[PDB]
């Protein structure tokens, strides 16, 4: 009477089983006639629209189903981490692409679901919409919000209707009053101590001086740096040394005591910038010389420890700048604009299909051309101040996503359109049947706004291909049009939902061990 | 054990048989013809009529049926927390709201239907009679107890002649002489101890003011201060400190049971303050500039007792403050009921319509004004003396609402106004065979009448001006007139009813886990 | 707990239904058609592909089939514990030489059946390609990721270029430019601490070599040494004292703590070195009589601290000692490898053919040698850093195959030519029909060949040079070429499948005691 094998007609049926009750309990809460969920806490029940919390608690008892669902669940919420909506996208196209039941086999019928769905997200990248000004959020915040709280809409168009994305703050407020919007000069990234000896301040990480010799480093400098007998030598006596470096901290970490335990009374910093990219001479040129802090160190082991050329007290600039617990500068005069000027034109270039990777300077441009926004809310009781704080956070990531990426019209015009192009792209009869059953199941993309638009009518998806959808168009009994989901959901959660309509039916047993 | 998925069917019958024989629950207890019901004890029974209490105990075993009847019943006492009665109402029609079960494709006629019950709302709040002097109050004391008895009849209509809208109690003595009124003047808000030690008193908690020196944090205290001890020390035997908090204290009283228990060991005093609203910083401030609290102190926790902005302690009025379970006053003479509650006399303009937005709030401003009176029952036995007791505890109940909600003409007079009304209609007439086939539902608008005599006989829709407006009134079938009901309850029973009648159709399915 | 005496086609059933879903457990995950097995936890799940970790947790719920499958995986995870991969050949090949399971009267026809295997196992051993230049291992390497990163490609072969058998080793870093070489000379073995009084650290355990006198009494001692402290006096400050033993030293820790660690207190070591082995004498002795350890001391008790054989101390040579977790060395300078390694390096003669007794032996023996390699994988994030840690992962165990145990072509064409090996057989067509029976059921060991591309085609034994060896290769109707398995999976699992299909068949009962 416990757990086992399952093995293999006991466990189709025991996943063909488990994507039924989440496709009929996710599929409920779509669309305008949103069929609520009663899911049970240890408390009173909550009711719910939200598809993110019917996707937490899909909680069987069996532990084999229970064990299944933990792997359909997933991609479900890691939608929800990287926009917050598209959930109910996720684990329903995982269930429209789960008619590949029998075929799993690699050749034909992985070529052309690999090849296949890379030239339809090639064609959606192509139909994507710019979708950044505020009257296309507003466009936005008729969907967005799930109708809750429209004072939170207010402030997220408070936000994006003052200042060009700036650092957009976490922070709660369960006290009555002040939903606060406020505004700092403020620049932050990461620098930090390796040892408390290393920072000016212990306390709140403040510098000391001004105008103090700061000398930069980008990447490794793997000469083993304790050779500090006449780079230390140049500014002895006089004030913090503050050198920075990448995550490159070897064993010199303790080879520290060359100046800490050993001669050298001043007070030496050595610790990382930014995390993995290709953005190291940049990451240095906004800190250094183009805006007076220290050098534009080309990425290299160039310079060892044991001379500089000389560094100076006053090879900072007059503003603020102080190594924290990641640093500060304040008053940048003109290079955090060159910088994102460059990305704002690197942002005009790429984001028609929107490749983050090769782009990801804005990560930083935004923390760095603008300078902050400080918030809080108004939380009328630590509940609710909770549920519209999770609200709050995560309308503020769609606010991201049509400020970083775009809006694409509409929810199932994504997928009418993106079948024209399984007639536009080779339709074809191609060298295996299979091939051409395939792309007759992926013209079963427009099954999203069939379900979506035929739940009040009408399911007509030959119908509404070429002309009833266009634009913005998954077309209700009310203007044809107006209505757009966004961009990365759309995109992104269709292919994490690719990787589980290819994994949850190539699935076969059900074991135990405990590692 | 096995809280699971339902499915989905199995919560169209885990539905269907929660809110049915809820209703055939308290369908009867309504009525002259009021079958009882028997709630348990974990000891032996108490056998009850009316809704509030069985509302209470629609306690099934499973864990199915309790998650459903924890929404069913959600309202059915939140609207007697609001006003004392309608739960039964409300209870009711909801399943004579959810045949709309069988419509559960709504979101066309749901814009129709929920504005349609706002224009019925409308005019019921078109039909109304305030009723707050004892012209016809005199009828409803007269209806309520047949004429009991002329001190319990007349009593409190002479305590509403000469005082307004007083805190009405009463106590038992077996004694025969004529009923204490005491009009003392004290206001009931909230406050006790954190530690035995922050009293000055301990059996009844009385505190003994005395160049009383009150700092004062009106908001939510969430500075963390446990800074409190400077000021503390500063103002040692100077005054006894009166830190003024809310509800909402933290778990810095552990560091301060610890701390200003000792050494620093002044008459402290840390604890709440009513819950949130605008007598929350109002009750502060009647006795607060005028009668030795203070100014106006933000909701906020800023600027802890390191030091006092002023050192207000010897601004002892005419007034009397007493420390309790819930801190009160005696003999207040400022005009603290002169700065606000002349503006919610003013608000008390909506009373004609009674909006929900001040069903609250002037109940709760405006009606700690002033002298409270308790009494004490007589009678010459103890059993007449319990039945003019609970006959006592009734009709203040219903002088309340007459005082505070109006007294409409009730059993199915305002629903059978509304229901003519909506004969030659809201005009527009449905075409949607939706909305039309809801338009005749909604002509079960009727239906509360309609059972409501039905125990009996007989309410058909031609047979309105026979016998539901013949005679021109609540007509029981006796005299066809003089009735009435509270008007609240037949506007937020209706309301909420339409918010359970929305739910528990679109409710779909039933998960688990503990959040 | 009623498991005792099944009788008898109770353990043919008990067998029927283990090799059997055993079979259809790691049968799916094989070939192109890869179709993966999820493993459970008590937690949340894995999804896995790997016969490694589902023979780890094929776990019935029984205690009759774990206890029989405890058998048929055993030696599943031995095959990969010598190299890493064999499991799934093991327990494929074993289920298919479960149809001589009929022949249980065996000793007429299994004398035979080894002298047939035998001269499969010479003619498979026969035709062997090792690859050791980077000609064929481009062509792994490049099939291996897909040519996934030329970098990874050349980066594994470049390290493979210029040191013998490095240890690579990879990490995680935020950091992208250039990866870290590092040709260090190390030397792990393993050593700890008995009680915490005998290192002479606590942070990173690491001893202070100087004067370093080490007494060995090397073996598993049984004879209980507490007598080890007479010339521990006579040694007390002289040197830091240290024992080494094998893993078997027995409880006289008891007689350590309250008398070594007690009166007669000096810096005394005495704890393990690794398994048994030769270099288990070997890292002791030529970092002992080279570099300050001591002389070669067999299995005895003879010369304890009473008195020592010989009083070395004094030898440091050009190293450094760390006592660890595991003790190790850094930066031998001495010709140490060159006393005892490089006859085993000179008997690496055998790697040719490269026999399964020298697989054990001469890695065992000889792989202690030098530099390990210590390097970084980078990713524009964090996660295609880890996406190419497992890739990277993937290619330096195939290369350390390609290096280590030899490479044959794999698919089925090993197999496959073994069947052509045994049709012109071992040229005895077998008189005894039980032989001819039996040589009939093993050129079906062409069954691998069919149940891994029969899944597409084709295997008939006619139809070798048609499509087996058309083109030449590893033929599967993709590119007919360009696949190599690992030699050691299909010779040592080819192995050890007959010695698990000569068990299992002649099994008869199922018994159950406690010892």
């Amino acid at each position: 009477t416990e757990i086992s094998f399952t093995n293999k007609n006991d466990t189709r049926e025991i996943v063909d089983e488990v994507v039924e009750n989440a496709f009929s309990s996710v599929c409920s809460t779509m669309g305008p006639n949103g069929n609520y969920v009663v899911i049970n806490q240890l408390n009173s029940p909550k009711v719910t629209k939200d598809g993110v919390s019917v996707a937490r608690a899909l909680d069987f008892n069996e532990a084999r189903r229970n064990m299944i669902a933990k792997i359909i669940t997933e991609p479900s919420i890691k939608t929800d981490a990287e926009v917050g909506d598209g959930t109910t996208t996720t684990v329903f196209i995982t269930y429209h692409l789960y008619q590949k039941f029998k075929d799993a086999m690699s050749f034909a019928n992985t070529r052309y679901l690999d090849t296949l769905i890379k030239q339809v997200l090639q064609y959606i990248g192509t139909l994507i919409q710019p979708g950044e000004i505020e009257s296309e959020m507003f466009r936005n915040m008729l969907l967005t919000s799930s109708n809750y709280e429209e004072e939170i809409v207010d402030k997220i168009l408070d936000i994006y209707r003052e200042h060009k994305n700036p650092n957009i703050h976490l922070e709660k407020s369960p006290m009555l009053p002040a939903d606060e919007v406020k505004m700092t000069k403020e620049i932050y990234f990461e620098g930090s101590f390796p040892i408390e000896t290393q920072v000016p301040a212990n306390g709140a990480y403040v510098v000391g001086p001004e105008k103090v010799g700061v000398v930069l480093i980008d990447g490794s400098i793997r000469a083993y740096p304790t050779q500090l007998i006449n780079a230390l030598l140049n500014r002895f006596i006089d004030n913090p040394v503050v050198l920075m470096a990448r995550n490159f901290e070897p064993e010199v970490i303790a080879a520290i005591n060359n100046e800490n335990q050993r001669l050298g009374t001043s007070r030496i910093f050595a610790y990382k910038v930014n995390a993995a990219g290709l953005l190291g001479a940049g990451t240095i040129d906004d800190l250094g010389r183009l805006l007076n802090i220290g050098p534009v160190f080309d990425v290299n082991s160039v310079d060892p420890a044991l001379v500089k050329y000389n560094d100076v007290t006053l090879w900072l600039g007059r503003k603020g700048i102080l190594l924290d617990k990641s640093i500060e500068e304040v008053e940048s005069r003109a290079d955090s604009i060159l910088e994102g000027l460059d990305n704002r034109y690197e942002a005009l270039g790429i984001i028609e299909r929107q490749t983050p990777i090769g782009r990801e300077l804005n990560r930083r441009i935004g923390r760095l051309r603008a300078n902050n926004v400080t918030i809080k809310v108004t939380g009328v009781t630590v509940s609710d101040a909770s549920e519209r704080w999770a609200r709050y956070e995560d309308v503020m990531k769609a606010a991201r996503t049509g400020q970083q990426f775009g809006v694409i019209p509409g929810i199932g015009y994504g997928y009418l359109m993106a079948s024209k192009w399984l007639e536009a792209n080779v339709p074809q009869q191609s060298d295996e049947k299979l091939e051409k059953c395939r792309i007759g199941l992926i013209e079963v993309l427009r099954a999203q706004y069939e379900h979506l638009t035929g739940h009040d009518g009408s399911a007509e998806n030959p119908i509404f291909i070429d002309l009833v959808t266009g634009q913005e168009s998954d077309t209700p009994m009310n203007v044809y049009d107006n209505a757009a989901a966004t961009m990365i959901a759309l995109e992104g959660a269709w292919q994490t939902a690719k990787t589980l309509g290819k994994i949850s039916n190539v699935m076969g047993r059900s074991n135990t061990n405990y590692a």
